[PDB]
DNA sequence: AAAAAAAAAAGGCGCGTATATAAAAGTTTCAATGTATCTATAAACCTTTGATGTGTGTTTGTACAT
């Protein structure tokens, strides 16, 4: 549905004005909403400084609200995983405002213009 | 008293002191990367100990032979 477009649109921006690797964490956790954190790390098989700053954007854009996918461990102890429960509405909401802001960095800039007065 | 082996002793071989020329080969040293190994630490359990509704309990009022 538009939900695919929502994910589609997320890919575009995360690849339009973002680097290529930005969408890799998109698709990986887009495969399954409630995903174990290591699975993406395991399949990518990459370092934690090749994953940390990418995780930053996912929550810096709030696109991947990594839900604490708590599981029932067999040892009777703590169990959880960073399952990116995407907050589709809220993610774009800032984005639209984010977009607006750069336009303000042009809508204001229209007065910084052609013919010399100063 | 006589024979044999090592030291006393010096002068010099021959390139370290620069020393710059340049190519030719190679080393080591430095730093980013990767990994098992300490640790605390706060988050797992287990036990403890102070606060706690209440099952059982003292007065009220009872059908019920006695």
């Amino acid at each position: 549905p538009i939900d695919d477009i929502v994910k589609n649109l997320l890919k575009f921006v995360v690849r339009g004005f973002y680097g290529g690797s930005f969408v890799l964490v998109l698709d990986a956790i887009l495969f399954h909403s409630v995903l174990a954190e290591d699975d993406l790390k395991q399949l990518l098989s990459i370092n934690k400084t090749e994953l940390g700053p990418l995780i930053a954007r996912l929550r810096s854009d709030r696109l991947i609200s990594i839900h604490k996918q708590r599981e029932y461990p067999p040892n009777s102890k703590s169990v959880e995983r960073v399952y990116y429960y995407v907050k589709y509405p809220h993610a774009i909401d800032a984005i639209k405002w984010k977009v607006h802001q750069v336009v303000q960095r042009l809508k204001d800039d229209l007065d910084k213009n052609s013919e010399p007065n100063g």
